[PDB]
């Protein structure tokens, strides 16, 4: 059930990790992971960070995720509400 | 339906003021979080080749058919 993010953060942390990815994150963000392939799941994630957003100081990193697995990390410049 | 979903779009860019926010020039990631099959495939063509710049990337987060979110690109990272 939505609270598998868990899991996925700490996959993703290995991979910013032992895979030297920690380099292009900032200092502080906000991590929104989206599963593109768990809709239940990543419909959860998106609905903490638009019930939440909190933008500068602490801009948003996006994950996306296939398959249990980080595939493209998205480095904040803006957001735009729709 | 990616091209469905990409006149929906339009509509809201034009129809609800967002042309605004979007840069001059961009390549847009239409990003279906509830429809695996199209969000995937979706994803599959951003892989493919631009380089290291060129045409930034605009994603549109869609929920139920319609847009949710628009997230304007500083970097991409590739994770493999």
């Amino acid at each position: 059930p939505a609270e598998r993010l868990a899991e996925l953060d700490g996959v993703l942390m290995q991979y910013l990790l032992e895979a030297d990815l920690l380099r292009e994150l900032p200092p502080t963000y906000r991590l929104v992971l989206l599963p593109l392939d768990e809709p239940e799941v990543a419909a959860q994630a998106l609905a903490w960070a638009m019930e939440a957003p909190n933008p500068e100081g602490w801009p948003s990193v996006y994950a996306l995720f296939l398959q249990g697995r980080p595939i493209r990390l998205l480095l904040l410049g803006k957001e735009v509400e729709v």
